[PDB]
């Protein structure tokens, strides 16, 4: 395809994003570098409203969501790429994160470059969530576990669906459960890859800058795609 040509060598990254979870408004900013020959991303994220209402890695999935174009897909599966064939246009992300026995996080997306740098602009909006609960309580660990992302085709819209179910790690031993459901639209009108059935391999590792006193977090992935 003509979109894969862009990512040949280590590109720039830019993020920016509005929220408001339960009645409190809050803006986070970030940057950082992707290699796509080697399925290598690293990117530093800081509140610049203030403290953060909600913990750090339940906002894991939608940051992640956004750079799976940096995704490493071997020579026999490159027909399955959609992402990198929807480039430089770009498109449209929607997503719905469920908790089990509490409240959701609704989001939407636009992906796309700007000159030589990829672009993620995204909003988010949180409800019906409980006071005394894990989530507004901040009972969660700082770590994440490694997961499969699983991928199919939706042929009458031209773009793909994605899902996933996830394990967070509580303070006393036990987990907290979720669920990842997303939905993709291109922007422009050039032809895309349209995929059959497959997934994408993960692993994250959550850290701290040392120097730093603003409300942040540093993260690192490798990801690779298997048939």
């Amino acid at each position: 395809s003509k979109g894969e040509e862009l990512f040949t060598g280590v590109v720039p990254i830019l993020v920016e994003l509005d929220g408001d979870v339960n009645g409190h408004k809050f803006s986070v900013s970030g940057e950082g570098e992707g290699d796509a020959t080697y399925g290598k991303l690293t990117l530093k994220f800081i509140c610049t409203t203030g403290k953060l209402p909600v913990p750090w890695p339940t906002l894991v999935t939608t940051f992640a969501s956004g750079v799976q174009c940096f995704s490493r897909y071997p020579d026999h599966m490159k027909q399955h790429d959609f992402f990198k064939s929807a480039m430089p246009e770009g498109y449209v992300q929607e997503a719905t994160i469920s908790f089990k026995d509490d409240g959701n996080y609704k989001t939407r997306a636009e992906v796309k470059f700007e000159g030589d740098t990829l672009v993620n602009r995204i909003e988010l909006k949180g409800i019906d969530f409980k006071e005394d609960g894990n989530i507004l309580g901040h009972k969660l660990e700082y770590n994440y576990n490694s997961h499969n992302v699983y991928i199919t085709a939706d042929k009458q819209k031209n773009g793909i669906k994605a899902n996933f179910k996830i394990r967070h790690n509580i303070e006393d031993g036990s987990v907290q459960l979720a669920d990842h459901y997303q939905q993709n639209t291109p922007i422009g009108d050039g032809p895309v890859l349209l995929p059959d059935n497959h997934y994408l391999s993960t692993q994250s590792a959550l850290s701290k800058d040392p120097n730093e006193k603003r409300d942040h977090m540093v993260l690192l992935e490798f990801v690779t795609a298997a048939g």
